[PDB]
């Protein structure tokens, strides 16, 4: 199956961090803010993915990833011209996408919890549907809201909204998912929604939820407060539980897809900090 990233644009709410540094290479603790979305991929297994940025960002992310060699994986880009809505994403991304199936994971949206590479690794594995993750928020209606019983509906914000289960940024679809794109009339304000793709699979009675309910964390990147208690969360699991959050190098070590020495080379010119000396431990042993 193929993944997009679709960074996201902005953030003003962070400004003035955003001021000359995009959103997403912000830290999250000690990662840049992309590497958390990109590890969601990488533990579904997928291994050819495309990053869709902003002009202006498309350049900075290409410097930090490169073409994804060092990880195993193969890493593509594209621009995203104008901020014309998620579902935009399949209409770039047509082409890379070909026939394949494909993840869509939004570039600010973190996730943690023991499980969930499990699954990520189902909902990869599906060959037919959509499957979309649910999350109890005290904020229903600044979201997508799914309902359910197995799900009766999906809203985008609504004002009168009917649970607290928040769509969150993460969607993993069969390749029908290009033509329902195509297919798409723009909203009020002329965004192609990925609420009227989810709808889409809704209506064939092929939407998938898996609800993250204990057990399992979505963090906030959307205020200096969210982004703060982000990094809290990561650097008190990392320490107090000796475990490493979206660390890529150590993700594609454990997957199979780089070799022992290929680890050691990788800390080899980096050999300093905590990050270098999880890597190059876990490398021996």
């Amino acid at each position: 199956m193929k993944g997009i990233i679709l960074s996201g644009g902005s953030g003003t709410r962070l400004y003035p961090l955003t001021k000359v540094v995009s959103k997403q290479l912000l830290p999250v603790y000690d990662k840049p803010m992309v590497y958390y979305p990109l590890s969601v991929l990488m533990l579904a297994g997928i291994k050819d993915i495309l990053i869709i940025s902003t002009p202006e960002d498309t350049p900075r992310f290409e410097q930090l990833l490169g073409g994804g060699s060092e990880l195993g994986i193969s890493l593509s880009y594209a621009v995203q011209s104008s901020p014309d809505g998620l579902a935009q994403a399949f209409i770039i991304g047509e082409e890379f996408i070909g026939d394949d199936n494909v993840a869509l994971v939004l570039g600010d949206n973190i996730f943690y919890g023991h499980g969930f590479t499990e699954l990520l690794q189902r909902a990869a594995n599906r060959k037919s549907g959509a499957t979309i993750f649910g999350y109890n928020v005290k904020d229903p209606q600044r979201f997508g809201v799914v309902e359910f019983d197995k799900v009766i509906s999906i809203e985008e914000k609504p004002e009168e909204p009917k649970s607290s289960y928040a769509v969150t940024g993460l969607y993993f679809y069969d390749n029908r998912v290009v033509d329902i794109a195509k297919n798409i009339t723009p909203s009020a304000r002329g965004e192609l929604e990925i609420t009227d793709v989810n709808k889409a699979y809704l209506e064939l009675g092929e939407l998938h939820v898996e609800l993250l309910g204990r057990g399992f964390a979505w963090l906030d990147t959307g205020t200096h407060e969210s982004l703060l208690q982000a990094s809290q969360f990561i650097e008190t699991i990392e320490k107090r539980q000796s475990l490493k959050v979206a660390c890529l190098e150590e993700i594609a070590y454990r997957m199979g897809y780089i070799s022992r020495e290929q680890l050691i080379k990788l800390a080899e010119p980096l050999m300093k900090n905590e990050y270098g000396q999880y890597l190059m431990n876990l490398a021996h042993r």
